């Protein structure tokens, strides 16, 4: 819910990417049309986890490494924050 952790899993396209910016760990805007927005992926929320592993701390350049070298299947765990 509202205040909950949510989990989404998303398939990358055809050119490896499941549709979403971020910046500090936080989502900031989902691509239109893309697997981000088809699963629900939502933005203000901080990424938890990615493919099960704990990112909570790590600087962008690593979670952006994570997102670029993952399979296709891309399963993201976010949370709300105030
Ligand atoms: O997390």
């Amino acid at each position: 819910g509202a205040m909950d952790p949510r989990t989404i899993t998303m398939h990358k396209d055809s050119t490896g990417h499941v549709g979403f910016i971020f910046k500090n760990g936080k989502i900031t805007s989902i691509v239109k049309d893309s697997s981000a927005a088809r699963n629900g992926l939502l933005t203000e929320h901080n990424i938890c986890e990615i493919n099960g592993q704990n990112v909570i701390g790590l600087k962008d350049s690593q979670i952006a490494d994570i997102l670029s070298t993952s399979g296709t299947v891309v399963t993201i765990t976010i949370m709300p924050a105030f």
